[PDB]
């Protein structure tokens, strides 16, 4: 009801009907329309017609440019203050801090950023009232996972950014079919604003609306709400991806008995016609997308891609660990992608793809560092800063975290089961990061509990995916440090608890290091497609081959067990060398980190594996 006409927003709906929405969706839309005061409400239907109209609208406003060299591809350039996910402005709100992060022993927690409800209420009220004045509020109904999969979950994103709408169309299943599937069921409430109500108070850089000073990405798992303000970029604004599918989902997974993880999923088939599925957790900028889409160098081997970033997994009634990729496309780092580092990506991204912050060539193409591809005489480059750029300038032509956003269905090696609602059965889990020294090319964990410890102990040299810079070695347990939805100690206990399930077929757990360097600072391992030789070894180990030797850190390949035919140059001694001096320092750093950062919530089984590793190293 109403005594006037300040609550019914029907007269402002320019696509769809508030009457046709499920009751709780209408309330969520109308209540935030009352708060944010948009000029128009557009209820997305997911259609090709809508998508083409939206792209035309952004092209007219100067938000995106058409890349005339390719088929339906587009370029966006951002404000240089809004170029990446921002860990330092991302918070989780729970009544008790301990539900979000373990209470550290001495230091500040690195495992999450808690904010009280009372503080968030102040932050929210400082930001959202009136924030969409003069803009359109888009209503995005989307499904994470195949529509109707048992592991699928539905979200509603409200946003004032047409770029978010277009990107969500690629990255999720979006439109009217989701609403019909949702009915009166529950959904995750996602609210986003770039934070730039009209008339503009600050001028817009690169026609990219954002509010860097007030950027805040907040999660409220008890209310099933995600609330994000001030950034239009990637994981800050595409709320289905990191905010929903890792942070909110990892908490739901804890409650419901499954797992939501920063893992690629791939299927690999050997020359004897056998196929296995593996998942791999690497931190951002450590090569998940290269491995998920690998072109193997070994003949008779085939790799197919199920997903490159997020896995949802659950033991089924038979005890198999079944995984789905909840995304609908790939949001991959552009620079360094080339025919030699990721040829299956090159094939995927030449149609129906949105690029952000890469360089544009004068003939309507795309450029970036490491593309490894010469340009024709006369072809010039406009950098991501919208500036004439020569290979002689110090500037990169593309931002280091520039991205492509591409439909998964177009990948030439997309797995035939990538949308199966029952998921694929996972037989191995791989961990790894960037370790220039000390850590060998591959090893296999001694047991489930040791495997969980290996994940907990992950470390990786700092790169350029968040706001971290330099060549520091930081901890990133399970590749989830920016994405835990709840207390990491309880997360470890949850992983450990999977070994108590009836008829659970626990996968083997491996750790890889593509990044070991010799004294020259040169990579010991060629990597990329040659990593198929490491996968072959893992495949044999899952089948039970006697191809491992025991070391203090776990099992490594026996002499001659790795197929090195071709690269006869490889320094095997240094690639698999294990130094007592290095590993004594390594266990000490893990011990200090686990004691401070997990403290009273560290499971005894993890502390036991640390003691066991310390003892095996002392006996070297
Ligand atoms: N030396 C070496 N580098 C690799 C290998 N595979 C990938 N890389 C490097 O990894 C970087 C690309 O990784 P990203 O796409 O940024 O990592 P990602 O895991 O997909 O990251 P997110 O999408 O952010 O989760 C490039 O610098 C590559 O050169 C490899 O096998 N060997
Ligand atoms: O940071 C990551 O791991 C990503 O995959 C990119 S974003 O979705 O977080 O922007
Ligand atoms: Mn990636
Ligand atoms: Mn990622
Ligand atoms: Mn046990």
């Amino acid at each position: 009801p109403q005594l006037h006409n300040g609550l019914d927003f029907s007269a402002k709906v320019i696509q769809g009907s508030l009457d046709s929405l499920p009751q709780e969706v209408r309330k969520f839309v109308e209540g935030n329309a009352q708060l944010c005061q948009p000029e128009y409400i557009h209820i997305c239907d997911g259609s090709e017609e809508e998508y083409g109209r939206l792209l035309a609208h952004m092209q007219e406003e100067g938000v995106i440019r058409k890349l005339k060299k390719y088929d339906n591809c587009w370029l966006a350039l951002t404000d240089p203050r809004d170029v990446a996910r921002i860990e330092s402005k991302t918070v989780i709100i729970t009544q008790e801090q301990r539900d979000t992060v373990p209470i550290p022993k001495s230091g500040q927690s690195q495992l999450g950023r808690w904010m009280s409800e009372e503080d968030f209420e102040k932050a929210f009220n400082a930001r959202f009232p009136g924030c969409m004045k003069g803009r359109t509020m888009y209503v995005i109904p989307f499904s994470m996972g195949p529509l109707g999969s048992p592991l699928a979950k539905i979200g509603i994103e409200l946003t004032d950014s047409p770029y978010v709408v277009a990107s969500m169309r690629i990255m999720t299943r979006m439109g009217t079919s989701v609403l019909e599937a949702l009915g009166d069921g529950e959904f995750i409430k996602c609210l986003h604003s770039v934070g730039c109500p009209l008339p503009l108070k600050k001028p817009l850089v690169n026609n990219w609306a954002c509010n860097p000073e007030l950027t805040l990405i907040a999660h409220l798992p008890d209310r099933r709400e995600i609330i994000s303000f001030g950034s239009g970029y990637g994981g800050n604004s595409l709320l289905g991806k990191k905010c929903f599918a890792l942070r909110i989902a990892s908490r739901l997974a804890k409650e419901e008995g499954w797992l939501a993880e920063h893992m690629l999923i791939l299927g690999i088939t050997n020359p004897e016609g056998k196929k296995k599925y593996l998942a791999a957790a690497f931190p951002s900028a450590c090569g998940k997308t290269n491995l998920a889409m690998m072109n193997p160098t070994l003949p008779g081997w085939k790799v197919e891609c199920v997903g490159d970033d997020i896995a949802w997994m659950k033991f089924d009634a038979q005890g198999n660990l079944r995984a789905i990729n909840p995304e609908n496309g790939f949001f991959g780092v552009a620079p360094g992608t080339s025919v030699k580092t990721n040829p299956n990506a090159i094939k995927t991204i030449q149609k129906n793809t949105i690029f952000t912050n890469v360089a544009e060539t004068s003939d309507g193409g795309v450029y970036w560092e490491g593309i490894d591809e010469p340009l024709a005489p006369g072809v010039t480059i406009t950098s991501w800063k919208n500036k004439e750029w020569r290979p002689q300038d110090e500037e990169p032509c593309a931002h280091p975290n520039s991205r492509f956003c591409t439909p998964a269905s177009q990948c030439p090696i997309i797995d035939p089961a990538w949308e199966s609602p029952e998921g694929v059965p996972i037989e191995g889990i791989i961990f790894g990061g960037r370790r220039p020294a000390g850590v060998p090319l591959v090893y296999e964990a001694l047991s489930w509990q040791h495997g969980v410890f290996v994940g907990a102990a992950m470390r990786s040299e700092a790169t350029a995916a968040a706001e971290h810079k330099g060549k520091v070695i930081m901890h990133d347990p399970f590749a989830m440090r920016p994405f835990f939805g709840y207390n990491f100690g309880k997360y470890l206990a949850h992983w450990l608890s999977m070994a108590h399930r009836p008829a659970a077929k626990l996968p083997k757990i491996f750790h890889v290091n593509w990044f070991r360097k010799d004294k020259n600072g040169k990579f010991l391992w060629p990597g990329f497609g040659e990593n198929s030789r490491v996968l072959e070894w893992m495949f044999g180990r899952i089948e039970g081959e006697d191809s491992a030797k025991l070391t203090p850190i776990g099992y490594v390949p026996k002499e001659d067990a790795l197929n090195l035919k071709g690269l006869g140059d490889v320094n095997v001694e240094e690639l698999f060398g294990i130094s007592k001096e290095f590993w004594e320092k390594e266990v000490e750093e893990i011990d200090k980190y686990l004691e401070d950062q997990v403290n009273a919530d560290l499971p005894y089984e993890i502390e036991r594996e640390l003691r066991a590793l310390k003892q095996r190293i002392s006996q070297m």
